[PDB]
């Protein structure tokens, strides 16, 4: 009858994500969140997250915070864990890429393909680099493709940031605006000079997490070593400087 | 059964709005408003707006002000959307343009680009500059191209503005008599300069803001400097003047 075949599907889909790893607590809350999604549908789901490295904590975390992902037709799905498996972000790295960029499985494969093609080709990273920034900075993702070159552009030739320091500092998930008010404000308080040609400094700058990773009282209070009406005032006169060509 | 059917089909729509951004009363504020539209044509609409860049809260503005937009076929809607995304109008900045101007879709394919012509070839305009233009002045869709081309040179040659303050001073939004009653009376009072040869005036004049954007009476009180009796006669002998000849 129909009512045991559904009581034996959720032993079977119980048992499963019992050897997959997942608590008793995890499998309630995991059979809660699924929006009418089929029982084989959420487990068809947590079996590609498993099989992209994920734990099954994590597993719970991406799909309470994103449940649309139970949605996602499955063949397609799995065709994109396979590209993005190939794109460096197997092994548990799409864990942070889920919780900032959810739409990164709704997403069209080609606007992925056009950032990764913009900063191998036009940026100059490597594989290895280009990976890693797609797992720690996200956002680039979702990017406009001249934007995100100007950003670059401005770590590697206006604060002379090699193609490694740029991608170990996460650099490229913050703003530019954010970037240019810390930077602009170190190099007229002369805490910042811009590295030439040896990629050597007089003194050595601050590291870029303690500019840009940090909050702005800490930033004024370690980094910049000023009040904090004096760095408002800083804000105001640098947004005109840009309204102004 | 149909009736379990529709309930369930209604389901899926309100859990779809509601992982969309969409939250508490304002998922039943886009079934109120509906004029006998289908529900998949309110979805595929909405849809429409969510990747043209638009939040959820704007997206009930639009709609709720301008409700012939669900009447659209879904079809004419994706060109049109693509025409704006290449014009430059689309990825959000979009908001200002269907609030003031809801006809831009009903509207004529060659009239939108002959006026986008104009600006380019005939005003000599930047591509980044006409999507400027028509982002903070829509109203010049509804305009003739005769009535816009003559604005634009009554900047360019009478007052001498140069194609970068023209837009960024958001001036094409203005009537030509509210422009020719501002400038002609501070040109005759001896506060606005023609500049010219090399753009430079004696003193420099007040800003185009301070003479449109703001209200008639400070336009008086800071900018002319004049009582409101002695313009309302200057309005009264100007109109005068353009209606000979």
């Amino acid at each position: 009858t129909p009512v045991v075949q559904g009581s034996l599907e959720l032993e079977r889909v119980m048992s499963s994500l019992l050897d997959m790893g997942f608590s008793n607590a995890h499998i309630n809350e995991l059979l809660s969140v699924r929006r009418g999604a089929s029982l084989q549908q959420l487990l068809d789901i947590i079996s590609e997250f498993i099989l992209l490295g994920l734990n099954p904590e994590p597993v719970c975390v991406v799909l309470k915070k994103s449940p649309q992902l139970l949605k996602l037709p499955i063949m397609q799905m799995r065709k994109r864990s396979s590209y993005l498996q190939k794109l460096g972000l197997g092994e548990g790295k799409l864990k942070r890429v889920l919780y900032c960029c959810p739409e990164i499985f709704t997403m069209r494969q080609q606007d992925i393909n056009d950032t990764v093609r913009l900063l191998k080709e036009k940026c100059l990273f490597t594989v290895q680099q280009v990976t890693k920034i797609l797992h720690s900075c996200p956002s680039v993702l979702r990017e406009d493709l001249g934007q995100l070159e100007y950003k670059f552009q401005y770590a590697y030739f206006r604060m002379g940031i090699k193609h490694p320091d740029i991608v170990k500092s996460e650099y490229l998930q913050y703003s530019l605006t954010k970037i240019k008010q810390r930077h602009i404000y170190l190099e007229r308080l002369g805490r910042y000079q811009t590295p030439d040609k040896k990629g050597q400094t007089q003194i050595p700058n601050p590291l870029l997490k303690d500019i840009l990773r940090v909050s702005e009282a800490e930033f004024l209070a370690r980094t910049a070593c000023t009040s904090v009406e004096e760095f408002q005032v800083f804000k105001k006169l640098l947004a005109r400087e840009e309204e102004e060509s």
